[PDB]
């Protein structure tokens, strides 16, 4: 091996001038607006083929293959999806008819705008939970048994209206890049915190114990305690049912997780003993007997429309906001973990409009919000779904349901309800030990994650997101507030340039300094970059200017008095001593100290570092070159370009000369739109790499000498 | 000029082996303990000075020289201060007198806990107005001459919790909070409240009764108010203010032209408030026009106060921000005035000093602020070498708070809002930043148009909020869409630069240079996942894929047997086979996705060159992808997982992977990450680009 390298020194500068730099004609804001406004034929067809990509997957299904699986998976999904639906409606305090309703209409929506096809579209335990808080507030909120249940429903369907207002928005506008907001640690943090939640909420359920409905904040320890003061009017029939349905779920999930090859299709645990609680609480009557709650009888039929109402719009257009965004953030995660499995691509702004539309048309027809759920994703994909079609036989399972089905769940205790959603809840509450892991790893994913579960849980499932997601782009700022600034220097006399302090026998070259930031420079680390500059040379630039220039003020005091004139080699002092005092000039003066220096008026050129006469002292300095590693140095905003031009114009004023090294050709580019450059400051401080800067002082400096 | 390089091919690895490394351990936590518990006297000695400024910086004085400036610049900032102290007090709508206190204790107390010299302690518009609407959200959710009473006590505990935020932040030793608002924010921020100001002192000039509005959309109410009633406004206080008004900027106009030919800056301020009390108690003008008067005040401080924990609870957020825009305020001017004089500052003692004198205010019945940009100026214009100006400062408005308090009964309020208004010039002339930025840098231009609309919709204190939100949200927007590039060698030399920006690039075939300019991290690990894919021009998951199911199909007829291997190639007695989809249930499809092993067959086979049985696979020309992650800062654990992800797929498809322009400090951190596996070893990693491009040219020859 041999690396033999010989070619003239460059600059960026010189780089221009010795190759050809091709025209490359730069897109505007109107070139931009010309593709979007072509409205060609061809434009328009694709565009309406996104908008509606039913008619374009449709004939793509296959109907040999594909029909029979899904078929299976959209009975599964369906069935689960009749029971959870049921639970959220427990979970948000309605009857569980509007659950039935959230579980239809956005699947049969969807299916129209549905890019993926192994989620299964529906509520989901943090949402129904949001939905519940917010239809409290609303009702808290506004002002003048089934009078409340009524209001209850009319809020949660005007909420859903909103959000699904709102996601179509967003849809419309072409803004599906908000997934990318939320990172993995604040999102592992979040749901623990939000199955923790459920949990509780589930608690009430488990003893059949009444509980008023608590807004937030602190809203978990509320019903903790409202629940734990009620502990000894707990029904034991409720309690043992509960228990006994949450055990078998988890152990029989445990089965089905073990043995997944040799298991066909996933056991249906939670439909089977709904059937076993159902059956059994019917025979026994414990209704009466242990008096247990119910469900009771639900209403067939959907409802008629209800307008929305814009008083409920108004004040809870806060929570819908939260709301859309949960929902569109799991529903694509959910979409993209099975899309890398499958290999399908997606469209996050056609995910907005059909999960909006479904919301709308859901709330209309009094329904909760709902994306998608996880453990029912989970159930239709390793049933074997492969089209989205599966879904909606889903959907007519639930509209099977609400017809003339819905009779049968009439005496099914709501404590089953509640150990199926805390069997679900177990995968969730599983990810406790991302905490150690995290931490093992990476301090600020940790804290991340640990910051998110605290303010999750104190604060609501609402409002402990938004501080969650400002925290973690707090924690950005975080990692490169303080860079590890190093200084460099050369070793085994070849280009190589590493940290000064890491390896033996480095050689660095007299009179220059090689300084690298390995992070990108705003205004959250321009000033300890400016001060680890500072110390890493050793001496403050400013200050020695200021000196120099106090220097020069007491040289040519004593030239204009007359007592010592200058020779024409140095400065012949007649008298043996200065015996000057400090001139200690105003406020107004002291900018003055700042100017660069001219020495146009001496007839020879003055050098500092050499001793110099009248006993004037200005600190001395070996540094004649630095070096500026900028290729770890990304991206500069206006407090970064302003703070660097500073500390370069205060280099180059005392004569030290300043190369910028690393740096691409649009980083330069977008120097030049600052107005970085000058007379002072010309472009000629980029070097291409450190050694052409090495290399370039030492030539100098031969041909100085 | 000629560069001449002839050293031996470097890889991380081999330079660790080759070169000595020295044993300096960076950092462990028990040695910081070690550190922490040492009591050293002359640490305690340190600690103490640092915690008492006063007893470091007084024996330093020099009474030759700074003596005399600190008297003049104390006497020109005290009555300034007295005037601004009584419009601010107006701004909260409490009685004038109380303002006063605001100029009286947190100069005290700063003189003995205060690091810099040349700010003045004392209330500025945009906290007062802050101060204003939090005792007015404090009164009305508080459950139930008396008005004024409540007003005060509300303005005191809030001031007294605002207090004990900052001295707790101080105690905490964090004072970087600064560095989080930029200069953009910051600029949008102040002018947003000076109009604020503008609209406030616009109910003043009227004499108008507007009632106390909160926020959001704090000034709409008060400009509808005001306009409401635009028939009853008195002409006399209309004119007089629109005159003082006049004279003072025509006046501060003269001070900034001529600097140098005014020895000290004209005391515009203090002669017009001077000639309208004279002319307003001489023509009886209260009683003649109907004018607002100051009226009496009563001499003397109040009795103190215990803090009412009422109204911290009901205002514990708003007191928040109070804290932290005064730190702001603050630290911004008295860093602006110690780097032009060249002095060390603190800012984790600058928290503890305005804590305790907003604390010590807040208990004697007065609201506090941390310092005015207008009133630091004209200080340090007169010239103010030593806190101990702000101290005669002090002493001047407590001479005005007992003896001659009465001399200012008989002044307008609109006087007082013309006098606002003046000052109000320097921040509002902010608004060509929106010009220059939107040239300069767009982002910037964006932070600045967000954090104005906020701060006019909403209140201060929730406007600074959103605006440190959006602040942080435009720093993912600059690395949210990088812009990935892909590098040619040009000239037959190390040099490497993008492939598209230059004429006659030597790419050499199967290698491939990617470069991505800027940290990776969650908001941007999937479009440099996308950039990638499409810069190769080939998804190497796809194609891993895609390789796994046709050797799948060929293990499927050999254990048939229609096909024989045979170690120079594959051999078919019969190539009469009927292409068929195997269609892997949801299951096992994961099973595609796992490291081709070859190690059964007895001949080597690559995939670039055509299979037989009409089984086809994308080819693909690249053999060597280099990253050069030079520009890469640092990765979370949700870029670290996606690149490792990104990387073990082109090791599957048995394409090279290198890392070249990392520093050693990063691949020390990824090793931490546990990123490092038998897989993807610490080989990969490599200096430069060209050593990479050679370590290939040698692999391939």
């Amino acid at each position: 091996n041999q690396y033999i390298v010989a070619r003239p020194v460059y600059s960026t500068n010189a780089f221009e001038e010795n190759h050809k730099k091709t025209g490359r004609h730069h897109k505007t804001f109107l070139d931009h607006l010309k593709v979007c406004c072509s409205c060609s034929p061809q434009k328009a067809k694709r565009i309406v083929l996104s908008l509606f990509p039913i008619a374009s997957w449709l004939p793509a299904y296959r109907l040999k293959e594909w029909l029979l699986s899904d078929i299976v998976s959209g009975i599964s999904t369906g069935i689960v999806a009749v029971l959870q639906g049921l639970a959220f409606a427990l979970l948000v305090d309605i009857p569980p008819v509007y659950g039935l309703y959230a579980s239809f209409f956005p699947a049969i929506i969807y299916l129209f705008f549905g890019t993926s096809r192994h989620i299964s579209v529906g509520p989901f335990p943090i949402l129904s939970m949001m939905v519940g808080l917010a239809v409290s507030g609303a009702v808290s909120k506004a002002v003048p048994l089934l009078d409340d249940e009524r209001v209850r429903v009319a809020a949660a369907a005007s909420v859903t209206v909103l959000s699904g207002i709102i996601q179509l928005a967003f849809g419309i506008l072409r803004i599906g890049f908000v997934v990318i907001y939320l990172s993995e640690s604040l999102i592992s943090g979040f749901t623990t915190a939000a199955a923790v939640h459920v949990l509780v909420s589930q608690l009430k359920f488990i003893f059949q114990l009444t509980v008023p409905s608590h807004t937030d904040p602190v809203s978990i320890f509320k019903v903790l305690y409202s629940v734990f003061s009620q502990i000894e009017k707990t029904n034991i029939a409720d309690l043992v049912t509960a228990l006994i349905v949450l055990l078998v779920v988890s152990i029989v999930k445990e089965i089905n997780q073990r043995f997944k090859d040799k298991l066909p299709v996933p056991i249906p645990i939670e439909f089977i003993m709904t059937v076993i609680a159902a059956g059994v609480s019917y025979g026994c009557d414990f209704k009466n007997r242990f008096k247990v709650a119910v469900v009771g009888d639900m209403n067939p039929g959907f409802q008629p429309p209800i307008t929305p109402d814009v008083e409920t719009f108004q004040n809870t257009v806060g929570d819908c906001f939260g709301i859309a965004m949960v929902a569109f953030a799991v529903a694509f995660s959910v979409a993209s973990v099975y899309s890398l499995k499958y290999d399908y691509p997606l469209d996050g702004n056609q995910e907005l409009i059909a999960l909006g539309l479904g919301n709308i048309v859901c709330g209309v027809f009094r329904g909760f919000a709902g994306s998608t759920a996880l453990s029912r994703s989970a159930v239709q994909e390793s049933t074997g779904g492969k089209t989205q079609i599966a879904g909606l036989i889903g959907a007519i399972i639930v509209l099977i349901v609400v017809l003339a089905i819905g009779f049968l769940l009439a005496p099914l205790q709501k404590s089953v309800l509640a150990a199926l959603a805390l069997g679900n809840l177990k995968g969730m509450l599983m990810q406790f030990a991302e905490i150690g892991r995290l931490w093992r790893k990476d301090k600020y994913d940790c804290l991340i994650w640990i910051m998110t579960f605290i303010f999750t849980i104190v604060l609501g499932l609402g409002l402990g997101l938004a501080a969650s997601v400002a925290f973690q782009l707090l924690t950005i700022v975080f990692r490169t507030q303080f860079p590890k600034c190093s200084t460099l220097a050369n070793i085994g006399r070849t280009n190589i340039y590493k940290n000064k302090k890491d390896y033996y026998d480095m050689y660095e070259p007299e009179g220059v300094k090689i300084f690298r930031c390995p992070s990108p420079i705003y205004f959250a680390n321009i000033g300890f970059f400016r001060r680890k500059l500072i110390d890493a040379v050793g001496f403050s630039p400013l200050r020695i200017l200021r000196k120099r220039n106090k220097a020069l003020r007491k040289i040519r005091k004593l030239q204009k008095q007359g007592l010592l004139q200058v020779t024409p080699k140095g400065f012949i002092c007649t008298v043996d001593t200065i015996k000057d005092s400090d001139e200690e000039l105003d406020n107004n003066q002291i900018e003055v100290l700042d100017q660069p220096i001219n020495t146009t008026d001496l007839p020879f050129h003055i050098d500092w570092n050499d001793d110099l006469p009248l006993n004037i002292e200005v600190p001395k300095i070996s540094l004649h070159s630095l070096i500026l590693d900028f290729s770890a140095v990304s991206f500069l905003d206006v407090s970064s370009v302003r703070g660097l031009k500073s500390i370069l114009q205060e280099f180059i004023r005392i004569k030290v000369d300043v190369y910028i090294v690393g740096t691409d050709d649009d980083f330069i580019e977008k120097l030049n739109r600052y107005e970085f450059f000058d007379g002072e400051v010309k472009s000629s401080i980029f070097f291409l790499t450190i050694h052409d800067a090495v290399l370039h002082i030492l030539m100098k400096k031969d041909y100085s000498t």
